[PDB]
């Protein structure tokens, strides 16, 4: 899928996203979380649903591996990294992709 969310641009050649002329290069983890988002755009995804669909069955309550990763694609595809506004966290339930924009 060649997809865009706001400034975001998900083609599917490379472990990479593109932002504003910019290609920044993902790990497969990071990437297929991304776009994992992405296919569900908007909708909340909990730690354990993601340890599964990304990671999967062996990795059942290591949240923390979720957590992280968050952070690190942040730190990557974030214009401030520690006010996020693509890839939000709802407190407490999960995490979601959205358009800021």
């Amino acid at each position: 899928s060649h997809m865009t969310i706001g400034d975001l641009t998900i083609h599917p050649d490379a472990y990479m996203v593109s932002k504003r002329g910019e290609k920044i290069e993902l790990t497969h983890r990071e990437f297929e979380l991304l776009y994992y988002l992405a296919k569900h755009i908007g909708q909340v995804m909990t730690r354990e649903h993601l340890l599964q669909t990304v990671w999967g069955y062996d990795y059942f309550g290591d949240v923390r591996t979720v957590d992280v990763t968050v952070r690190r694609l942040r730190e990557k595809i974030e214009d401030s990294p520690s006010h996020p506004t693509y890839l939000v966290t709802r407190r407490g339930v999960g995490y979601y992709l959205r358009n800021p924009e």
